[PDB]
This record gives structure tokens, C-alpha cells and sequence, in this order.
């Protein structure tokens, strides 16, 4: 079955920047957020298909997030991923989409606009629980980038 949410956050940095800032994220991430120790690139480009190992330390443990980048529309700011494995994987997901789109927002900041995909197998039902998780963690992530771009003026 597909599970799907919306969720919606927002932002003073305008969207080209922060898009532009997203496409730094490997090395973005492991600098800001203590539990990422390292983004490695497994297979590909960094365009479709690509296939990305997060490596995260959760209560002094070494895990594996696995990441599959599903579309790029860089005109419209838009990325498509997916979690295909690792422990952000719960055992009866297939995998979790995140649909990412950026607008400007009133203001001159940015919306960010989340579609999320959660493709079950078979008759399973999604976990409550991981998906509090999931989006606590996507949150921080896109603050991550934010508070970055922030702390960075003149780089983006
Ligand atoms: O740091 C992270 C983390 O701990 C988890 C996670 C999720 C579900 C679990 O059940 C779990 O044990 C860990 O997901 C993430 C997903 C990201 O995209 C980025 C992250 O930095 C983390």
C-alpha cells in the first residue's frame, strides 16, 4: 500500500539559496549534526539513482541509513528521495519517498513543502512511532542546511 503525508515548513532564506545549500548537504550535514558522522557516495552521480550511505552513532552505536535519490527539477526547486534501507527503514517499509519542493514565501523567505511516501508491503500499515521519528529527524535536516546558510552569509 502508499501512506501519504504533507507537511509544510518555513524559512527567512530565500529558495534559490537554500536549494542551492541542499545540494551541499553531505557536506552540510556531518559538519552540524552530531549523530551524522559521514555522507558517502556508494553508486552514481549525485542525480537519479544515486545511492548515498548515512553513517549515524545513536546511543554510541554505528548505523546505516541508505538514501536513493529518486528526481532532480532544479528550475522548480524540487528533489526526490528515498530511504531504501538502514535502521530509518522500519522492517515493514518497502521504502519512504520524500517529495521536496521549495516557493518563495510572502516575505522573500522560502516554504518548504514536503510530500511524504510511505510504500508498505503488501497489507502492512505504517509504524506511528518511526514516522514521529522520521519527521523529527527531516525537520533538523532542513534546519541543518538553514542554520548553515545562516551562519554562512557569503557563501550562498
Ligand atoms: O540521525 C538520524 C537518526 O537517528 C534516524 C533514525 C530514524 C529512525 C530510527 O528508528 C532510528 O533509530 C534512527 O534517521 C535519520 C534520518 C535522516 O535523514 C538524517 C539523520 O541524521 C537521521
Amino acid at each position: 500500500g502508499v501512506f501519504t503525508f504533507e507537511d509544510e515548513i518555513t524559512s527567512t532564506v530565500p529558495p534559490a539559496k537554500l536549494y542551492n545549500a541542499m545540494k551541499d548537504a553531505d557536506s552540510i550535514t556531518p559538519k552540524i549534526i552530531d549523530d551524522v558522522k559521514s555522507v558517502e557516495i556508494v553508486e552514481g552521480n549525485g542525480g537519479p539513482g544515486t545511492i548515498k550511505k548515512l553513517t549515524i552513532v545513536e546511543d554510541g552505536e554505528t548505523k546505516f541509513i541508505l538514501h536513493k535519490v529518486e528526481s532532480i527539477d532544479e528550475a522548480n526547486y524540487a528533489y526526490n528521495y528515498s530511504v531504501v534501507g538502514g535502521v530509518a527503514l522500519p522492517p515493514t517499509a518497502e521504502k519512504i519517498t520524500f517529495e521536496t519542493k521549495l516557493v518563495e514565501g510572502p516575505n522573500g523567505g522560502s516554504i518548504g513543502k514536503l510530500t511524504l511516501k510511505y510504500h508498505t508491503k503488501g497489507d502492512a500499515k505504517p509504524d506511528e512511532e518511526e514516522l514521529k521519528k522520521g519527521k523529527a529527524k527531516g525537520e533538523g535536516l532542513f534546519r541543518a542546511i538553514e542554520g548553515y546558510v545562516l551562519a554562512n552569509p557569503t557563501q550562498y
